[PDB]
């Protein structure tokens, strides 16, 4: 039984294929930056505790398959190995995490235009229009996740919206949380949104395309940390990283505002056209090309990307895993006023999810309800 | 692997522990064994190719079933992968459904047992029953892309265009280009064809039409679950109300009242049991908010009328055909109850959103086939 857990020493393994550090953010998993005294290096590796070194696996194989449609949107990954739960890829050091960045009054001004070929590339190439059915559902077997699926569906889709363990709000915000727990009729929607997350395969998704999730700089962007990916529903990386701009908005005042809504704006034009020109291009299915499918189809991904928004703007403000654009926000009131408008939004989102017709109608009701 | 012949699956049986004479019976080959001092089914997957691993889903998909209706399915008593073979109890003196219902049997109790049935297959093994973590390993273990594969093409897409497979009188020609011109329907077929492909909400049986399911008066057992595999919940609920509309188009006037009946019986029952199972044992949080279990009832629903539109497209001109109709006579009224097959179809797949019960359903089919 092979696996053992890295040190700095033996992780410059670099060799076998001159200093190193440790530089991870979790706890969960071990980041290490190789640099040759001009050329770098980051080695990867899963902890255990619960929760098994099997997502290295799907991380791995996940910037392999997301290598293969858009090399210059993640790093460039050059070996892996399994029992050893390790991952050696490319150093982005150089860049900033998208959040942090963003957070700082960075703008990005490409982030919405590459994350938007990145989403409708990967979410596009993966699903039964791209691949034939048989070689699909063996991706689906490869890439079930049962684990990480576990986290999202409870964090995500549940906890929040009851009196549970792992929620984590201030106090003062308690009113509003209940009134939350209390609405039958968005938690029914919320439970629709967690059925099609448990049962929607239709792609193989990022997971976890939050704001954290990214590296940047002025003209550069590479999505990282596919450790969450299995077949989903497609509008669930679109949302996630949709409600993420919304949640740095939220930390934002008046004009400065105007860069994450643009981004709003950006990301679903170019998700949708890039979807668009690879259905166009690359379906298999027969029915492709009848008027009025695409049309349909991208409705339905974009009722589900504004619901699980939804999902992601409530559950950052008061569930297990919150973001820093909210939990720095200051002064303390000035932040319980914004986490209750992350909560009014998102329930707006869900419930209000298949009437909108545009990605102007999403940011439209938003600056209307954070006046 | 070794395919069988009649005196080796003897010594099978011998072998496993269970004066005999066999007999090959198959409509894969199908076994009856008879001691004449007890009978038995030996059932094998031969290898259109299509790999034998059909025999480990189909086989493993009777024992899940048995696990929670083993009155509505027949009892499996051995199999073996690499054999291909599943060794089960003999329903010899039952009837197929289809046969028995051409020949005017009325089976007063099957929409009650296949309700059931559909009921308690279909729920304990979701996300509503188990936990997501055991579910999706099911997912993993009855994953079917060969079996699937044929129900992709000549349930929800071949019959809609011009392809290969396709098998359909001349006289019927102008009705079938009126379908391969109606983008509408197409698109909704589409979107149907999506949902079978991606929507993993159960563990299917996949092909429950009326040619697999023995039957008497008093009695109901589903066979074939061969095309088990991780489905949309209101599939198996669709194609079996279609097939009973394709009986009941072989029928006229007053005799067609039974299929009906059981139509409604059919979709009341698979209501009213997974609403019993949904109450006593969703793991869900949310399984008790007043309105999600109704929602959810409504979208079921609604495929379910989709895909029994497409079943009844697709049996009405595709590669696979059913004797209900192909022996209907004259000719002329054939091809007349054929058209009527088509248009009911079109109807259903287009309008499924628009009906408020099973009532809307039946009735507006009584209206179409007037
Ligand atoms: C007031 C602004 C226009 C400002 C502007 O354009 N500048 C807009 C453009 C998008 C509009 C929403 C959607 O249509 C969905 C929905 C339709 C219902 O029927 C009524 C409610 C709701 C939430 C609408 C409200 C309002 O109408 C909105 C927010
Ligand atoms: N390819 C890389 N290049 C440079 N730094 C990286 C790279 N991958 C990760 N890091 C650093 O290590 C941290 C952990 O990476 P991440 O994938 O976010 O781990 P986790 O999945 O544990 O959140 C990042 O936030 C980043 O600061
Ligand atoms: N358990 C059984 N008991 C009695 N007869 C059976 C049994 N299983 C199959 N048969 C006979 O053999 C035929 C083939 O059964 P079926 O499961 O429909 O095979 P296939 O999957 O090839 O269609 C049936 O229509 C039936 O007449
Ligand atoms: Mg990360
Ligand atoms: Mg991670
Ligand atoms: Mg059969
Ligand atoms: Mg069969």
């Amino acid at each position: 039984p092979l696996y053992e857990t890295l040190n700095e020493s033996s992780a410059v393994l670099a060799v076998k294929l001159l200093t190193c550090q440790e530089i991870g953010d979790g706890n969960l998993n071990y980041v290490f930056h190789i640099y040759d005294q001009d050329r770098a290096l980051i080695i990867k590796q899963a902890v255990p505790y619960p929760l098994t070194i099997d997502r290295a696996r799907i991380e791995s194989s996940a910037l392999i398959r997301q290598g293969e449609h858009v090399p210059h949107l993640v790093p460039r990954v050059f070996y892996s190995d399994t029992e050893m739960a390790v991952t050696v890829m490319e150093d982005l050091s150089h860049l900033k995490i998208a959040r942090k960045g963003l957070i700082e009054g960075e703008n990005y001004p490409h982030l919405s235009q590459h994350i938007g070929e990145f989403l409708g590339k990967t979410l596009f190439y993966s699903s039964d229009y791209a691949l034939e059915p048989k070689v699909k559902k063996q991706l689906v077997k490869q890439f079930t996740n049962p684990e990480l699926c576990d986290i999202t569906e409870r964090l995500v889709f549940t906890d929040p919206f009851f009196d549970h363990d792992t929620n984590d709000f201030e106090e003062e915000l308690r009113p509003f949380v209940e009134k939350l727990w209390n609405n039958d009729s968005v938690k029914i929607e919320a439970a629709k949104l967690k059925k099609s997350f448990l049962t929607s395969a239709e792609t193989l998704i990022h997971g976890d395309l939050h704001t954290g999730s990214i590296f940047a700089s002025e003209h550069e962007t590479k999505v990282i940390d596919p450790e969450f990916a299995f077949y989903g529903p497609i509008g669930f990386d679109v949302g996630q990283f949709i409600a993420n701009l919304f949640l740095n908005a939220l930390s934002r005042d008046g004009a400065d505002r105007e860069p994450l809504y643009e981004h709003v704006n950006q990301v679903w034009e170019t998700f949708e056209e890039t979807f668009s020109e690879a259905w166009q291009k690359d379906s298999l299915d027969v029915y492709a090309n009848i008027d009025g499918y695409l049309t349909d189809t991208l409705s339905h991904i974009f009722e589900e990307a504004i619901g699980f928004a939804g999902c992601e703007l409530i559950r950052r403000t008061i569930g297990l895993a919150h973001v820093a654009d909210l939990d720095t926000i200051v002064p303390f009131d000035k932040r319980i006023g914004r986490k209750r408008l992350a909560l009014e939004t998102g329930t707006a989102f869900i419930e209000k999810r298949s009437e909108f017709k545009t990605i102007t109608d999403v940011i439209e009701l938003f600056k209307l309800l954070v006046k």
